């Protein structure tokens, strides 16, 4: 065996001395090679989830879950179970399908799981630091419990006329309605969706300053912010380009925006219950006294509305995508909007918007089929053992799980692929608690996660935007019903879904042909 340890130094030498053709080609092909027998000695393993076998090193089954992530989760399914793992870019995820999935990643325990680890180089860049996932979780539940002081009942009540303001100043004079000059339009959804998001968001939650920057050149820093918000970050969150100095610009543009309104507010002491920008200068003390910066408080108000940007601008697309090929939906809601509102007469108000359970259905129904967001990670810290199964997941692995693929399965929604708010009847809430509840840091929510429909998740990470969302979308799509009819051009349907992007958003270019239901009604105001 001396004999052969020389020989192995001999050909470590002979090996040095190939012809760079074969050792490109040898350093290409040995990991190619070492990969395929480490999966064949892996798959004998009992304590681990099986993996899904692939040919290239790193890349692993990338390609397919990047593209269609259901269609690959119901393969794996079909094969392995509900509990499965997949190589992805470097990292190995491993994918728990159903209710139980919902229970073990949602309720994970926060020394075994971590969402900021994985999510950090995905946000951090476009938000800024020292927020959301550039914190400790303790940081993280307050700054929610922080943003959530803005979000109640009575806030919401102040933000329906602002919100539905905005919905008919962009009725007037955007080019893509114009309904003072027009009776009937094409729009890409694509289009007006994300521009009717931010003015309404905008002037609810940031307040009168901010929606008057948007009617401005200041508009064009958004789009480039908005454009830093892309799956590639995951691989390249900073890379020497000028979309990355375009984003970091935009990041630094648009909190000192916010900085100099909430320096300026401070100085003339004009700080009331206006927005969420008032909320948060009277409201961001952590629990051990530091108080957040102007800074950290402006990056997490790009974060909050870049968030509910994305989930509720592709939200209220799909909505208007699937009701352009249901007349009949339409006018089950606008029969709704004539009784709850009196033929017109009564103002909506966030009241009268709770007396409207088909609206609300509607709501819920498009994100059953369109949840925007078709994955959610954590990174493993501790080694996870898998209930009643042998199975262990190591520390350096990701834990993916997967609500959106529950809410199109047949067993938990019959006929899951068909549009049918009347599966809701008598249950038109976003949502609800019906056990026992739990308090993180930002107030009490459902303890249970095993329900099979989770749009808006559930434990430590569970969203706090849930009642803006429908509060937001409920106003915009109850004008858009009492406005306009809607349609698809002749031979179009509902699109695929994009699922490379950040949210699972329509397929472009996703048009309707509207017309108003009242031709000569004029939208009053300059
Ligand atoms: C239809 C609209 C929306 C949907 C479907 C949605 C969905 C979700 C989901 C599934 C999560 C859980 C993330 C995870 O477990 O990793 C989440 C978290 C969160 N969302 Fe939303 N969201 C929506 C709108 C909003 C809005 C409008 C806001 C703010 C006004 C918002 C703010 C947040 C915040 C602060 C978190 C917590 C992040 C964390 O704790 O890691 N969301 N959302
Ligand atoms: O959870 C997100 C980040 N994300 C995860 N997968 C894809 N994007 C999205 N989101 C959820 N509700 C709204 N946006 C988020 C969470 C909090 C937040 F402040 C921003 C933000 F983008």
């Amino acid at each position: 065996v001396g004999e052969a340890l020389e020989y192995v130094n001999i050909g470590l030498s002979h090996f040095l001395a190939l012809p760079l053709a074969q050792r490109i080609s040898l350093i290409i092909i040995i990991p190619f090679i070492y990969n395929i027998v480490w999966q064949l000695l892996y798959s004998l393993r009992k304590d681990r989830p099986p993996l899904v076998f692939y040919w290239i090193p790193w890349v692993g089954s990338a390609v397919v879950y990047g593209m269609k992530p259901y269609e690959f989760f119901e393969e794996c399914q079909k094969k392995y179970g509900d509990i499965f793992s997949f190589v992805l870019l470097g990292r190995v995820m491993t994918v728990y399908l159903g209710p139980k999935g919902h229970e073990f990643v949602f309720n994970a325990k926060l020394a075994d799981v971590s969402a900021e680890a994985a999510y950090a180089h995905l946000t951090t860049p476009v938000f800024g630091k020292g927020v959301i996932h550039d914190c400790p979780n303790s940081r993280l539940m307050e700054q929610k419990k922080f943003v959530k002081g803005a979000l109640t009942k009575e806030a919401f009540k102040s933000y329906v006329p602002l919100i539905a303001e905005e919905v008919y100043k962009y009725f007037r004079d955007s080019k893509n309605f114009r309904l003072n000059e027009r009776t009937t339009g094409t729009i890409d959804v694509m289009v007006t969706q994300p521009e009717m998001t931010i003015f309404t968001a905008s002037r609810s939650l940031l307040g009168k300053e901010m929606r008057a920057k948007l009617d401005t050149d200041f508009a064009y820093l958004y789009s480039d912010l908005d454009k830093g918000f892309t799956p590639i970050n995951f691989v390249f969150p900073n890379l020497p380009l000028e979309h990355y100095r375009k984003r970091d610009h935009a990041q630094k543009a648009i909190s000192g925006t916010y900085m100099s309104l909430i320096k300026e507010r401070r100085k003339n002491n004009d700080i009331q219950d206006r927005d969420l920008i008032d909320s948060l200068m009277k409201n961001s003390t952590y629990k051990d006294g530091v108080k957040m910066t102007d800074q950290e408080i402006a990056n997490l108000l790009i974060g909050v509305l870049m968030g509910g940007q994305h989930t509720s601008a592709a939200t209220s697309a799909w909505i208007l995508l699937h009701l352009a090929e249901r007349p009949d939906v339409q006018q089950e809601l606008y029969e709704e909007q004539m009784r709850v509102l009196d033929g017109g007469k009564k103002e909506l108000t966030y009241d009268l918007l709770q007396e409207m359970p088909l609206l609300n259905q509607t709501i819920k129904e498009t994100l059953r089929m369109h949840h925007p967001l078709h994955s959610l990670f954590r990174k493993v810290m501790k080694d996870m053992h898998v209930p009643n199964t042998s199975y262990v997941i190591p520390a350096g692995y990701h834990v993916l799980v997967s609500p959106g693929y529950t809410h199109l399965r047949d067993e938990y929604f019959p006929n899951a692929h068909q549009f049918n708010i009347h599966r809701w009847n008598n249950d038109s809430a976003s949502s609800y608690s019906v056990g026992e509840e739990v308090d993180y840091g930002f107030g009490a929510i459902s303890k249970g996660v095993s329900s099979p429909y989770l749009p808006f998740g559930g434990g430590r990470h569970r969203c706090i935007g849930e009642h803006f969302a429908y509060c937001q979308l409920g106003v915009l799509m109850s004008i858009f019903i009492r406005t306009l009819k809607w349609h698809y051009p002749e031979g179009k349907t509902v699109p695929p879904p994009d699922f490379t992007s950040m949210v699972t958003l329509p397929t472009g270019p996703a048009k309707i042909i509207w017309e108003k239901r009242n031709p000569e009604q004029k939208i009053g105001g300059r």
